[PDB]
């Protein structure tokens, strides 16, 4: 299991689950501000207020990130800490965190990838309808465009979107995360304007032609049948395109999935486009960024959803903290279907990895020897995929350190650091930090 030389290692975090600072020189109020600080909405009453403290702490951070030796640092910025209404005056003390942090990261030869989106929404924008509303397309691209034109020659790896499904249904059909909306119809028509956005921020990054590079970031969980089935069969299919083609279709073939584009507009009439969306949302982009941590096993079982299709819990098979299947073999099988199907563009794991209870020992040490066994297992299957012809350039670990897990708070820890929040926000390797590094060092598992 050898990696080419040039491969792109990284680790990942967002602005919210990690900055803190939520309100200091001149930040506006997120939507994940306001449902953090709704009763009930998290668990155990944490909110991103303090978090690991990153925009204080940014230099040890990434002195910590030269420790392990990552190539690549994926990060979010935070559209109200720079423009605190969305749209109008610049928050120049906002702005400048990431100018310090940008350059910081360049002087220890690590690779800066900005996700543009990674679900802060200004609450402002949220009070004039978020994204139902077809002008917060418009003001992401005047804030992407902003950045664009800022880090010039100094950020060449781009993201417009994190996981528009996530933010799309869970944001706005169930409710689990901010706004906390429970309205099917407004989630089709928030993930609408999410791919719409998208599309007019690469306009916007062919204009500008600064160098490097532009994609998205799509949640991808492939769907596997129950059984031998044609009923399972198309079941864990429709299941598949509610999640992945749903998104991927528009992107690059410039179309919804012909079904279930049917299936709701028949059950809840029509969401409002205009001609010539399609278009927009389906410019040629340079990479597809893969965000995969399980898959899904999918029965026939009509009624219940609209869908007909129920999702089996696979109790007698490993699992993570958050409940998860551990199923390597997943993150093969979307890597070549993704290649096969939609596109032969560069891809990149732009998140991966694992929620184990931690134990931080009184030397400092956590022996997280399971999240070892979760990544050194994805490796090995993104190695195959590579081996077999995918044009698969890096993998970023999910996540750089412990940190705020939306919904779940802080009960949940991803990093390959373990952050000690109520000690002085102190930073501790975790035995799979110090395993990375000797991947990194010899690439290879």
């Amino acid at each position: 299991i050898i990696f080419p030389e040039d491969f792109i290692w990284g680790a990942a975090t967002s602005s919210y689950q990690i900055e803190g600072a939520f309100n200091e020189d001149g930040k506006g109020e997120s939507i994940w501000d306001r449902f953090s600080h709704t009763p009930g909405k998290i668990e155990n009453g944490d909110t991103g207020d303090i978090a690991c403290d990153h925009y204080h702490l940014y230099r040890e951070d990434i002195e910590l990130m030269k420790e392990i030796g990552i190539r690549s640092y994926r990060f979010s910025t935070s559209w109200p800490r720079i423009l605190p209404e969305g749209k109008g005056r610049v928050n120049q003390k906002g702005l400048d965190f990431y100018k310090r942090l940008v350059d910081n990261l360049l002087k220890a030869n690590i690779r800066p990838m900005i996700t543009l989106y990674h679900w802060d929404l200004p609450q402002a924008l949220q009070d004039k309808g978020g994204w139902t509303n077809r002008d917060t397309a418009k003001y992401f691209a005047e804030y992407a465009r902003l950045m664009f034109e800022e880090f010039n020659g100094l950020v060449d790896l781009w993201v417009t979107h994190n996981e528009p499904w996530v933010v799309a249904f869970e944001g706005h059909a169930f409710g689990n995360h901010a706004p906390g909306t429970k309205d099917f119809k407004t989630a089709l028509q928030v993930a609408h304007h999410l791919l719409l956005s998208h599309g007019m921020a690469v306009d916007i990054f062919r204009e500008e032609d600064l160098p490097g590079e532009i994609g998205i970031t799509l949640n991808l969980t492939p769907a596997y049948p129950a059984g031998d089935s044609e009923k399972d069969v198309k079941a864990a299919s429709l299941l598949d395109d509610y999640i992945n083609a749903w998104f991927l279709s528009p992107v690059f073939k410039g179309s919804y999935p012909e079904e279930l584009h049917h299936i709701y507009e028949q059950n809840l009439g029509a969401f409002t486009t205009q001609p010539g969306d399609m278009d927009i949302i389906s410019r040629d982009i340079d990479f597809l960024g893969i965000n995969y941590y399980s898959r899904m096993v999918v029965r026939h079982k009509p009624g219940d959803n609209l869908f007909n299709a129920e999702v089996v819990k696979m109790e007698d098979r490993p699992s993570t903290e958050m409940g998860w299947e551990i199923y390597p073999q997943g993150l093969y099988d979307i890597l070549v279907r993704v290649n096969k199907e939609y596109t032969d563009k560069p891809l990149y794991i732009t998140e991966n990895g694992a929620a184990f209870d931690d134990k931080l020992t009184e030397e400092g040490k956590i022996h997280d020897e399971k999240r070892i066994n979760y990544l050194g297992d994805h490796f090995k299957q993104a190695y195959k995929a590579l081996k077999d012809g995918v044009p698969l350039r890096g993998y970023y670990v999910w996540s750089l350190m412990d940190n705020f897990e939306w919904a779940y708070g802080y009960s949940k820890r991803f990093g390959l650091i373990y952050v000690d929040y109520e000690n002085g926000n102190r930073r501790f390797l975790k035995d799979s930090a110090l395993w990375y590094r000797e991947v990194i060092e010899k690439g290879q598992v």
